[PDB]
C-alpha cells in the first residue's frame, strides 16, 4: 500500500505542477488585460478632449454662418435697391 | 500511517478546490479579454469617425471664409457701382 | 527504495512542499479575484465614459452635417447675387456710353 501512497503522491504532484503553471499564465494574462485597459483609459481621456475642442469650434462655426448669412441679405437688399435707381434712370431717358 | 492518507485527502480536497476557482477564473477572465477587445474596437473606430469631423469642419472653415471673403468683394463692388450711378443722376 | 525510515523521510518532505506550493497558490488565487473584481468594475465604467461619449460625438456630427447644408444655401445666395451684381454692372454701363453723348 506503500507504493498506492506513492503512487497517489506523485499525481498530486502532477496536478499542483500544472496548477502552478496555469496561474502563472492567468497572473500574466491579468497584467496583461490590467495594461491595455489603462492605455484605453488615457486615449479615451484624450479623445474627450478633442472632441470638447471640435464641439467648441463648431459653434464657433455657426456664429460665424450666421454673420455671414445676415450679410447676404444686406447685399441683397442692398442691390435690388440699386435696381431700383437703375430703374428709375433707364425710365427718364 | 493512517495520519498520512488525512492529510492527502485534505490536500485532494484542498487541491479539487483550486481546480474549480482556477476554471472559473480563466472563464471570465476570457470574457473580459472580449470586452476589453470590443471597447478598443469601437473606440479605435470612434477615433477615426472623429477625425472626419475635424477634417470636415476645417474644410467647412475654410470654405465659410471664401465666401465671407466674397460677399465683401460684392459689397465693395456695389459700393463703386453706386459711386458710378450718383454721377448718371447729375443728369 | 526498501527501507521504511527513508520513504518515511521522502513522504515527509515532498508533503511539506505540497503543502507550501498549495498554500502560495491559494494566496496568490485570493490576488487574482480579487483583481477581476476591479476591473470589471473599470470596464464598465470605461463602457460608461465610452457610450456617452460616442453619443456626444453624433450631437457634434449632425450639427456639422447642418452647418455644411447651410453654407452652400449661402453660395447659391451668394452666386445668384453675384450673378445680378454684373448684370446691374452691364446695364450701368450701357447706360454710361448710352449716355456718351
Amino acid at each position: 500500500n506503500g507504493v498506492l501512497v506513492l503512487s497517489l503522491l506523485d499525481k498530486i504532484i502532477g496536478a499542483v505542477d500544472q496548477i502552478q503553471l496555469t496561474q502563472a499564465q492567468l497572473e500574466e494574462r491579468q497584467a496583461e488585460m490590467e495594461g491595455a485597459v489603462q492605455s484605453i483609459q488615457g486615449e479615451l481621456s484624450k479623445l474627450g478632449k478633442a472632441h470638447a475642442t471640435t464641439s467648441n469650434t463648431v459653434s464657433k462655426l455657426l456664429e460665424k454662418v450666421r454673420k455671414v448669412s445676415v450679410n447676404v441679405k444686406t447685399v441683397r437688399g442692398s442691390l435690388e435697391r440699386q435696381a431700383g435707381q437703375i430703374k428709375k434712370l433707364e425710365v427718364n431717358e
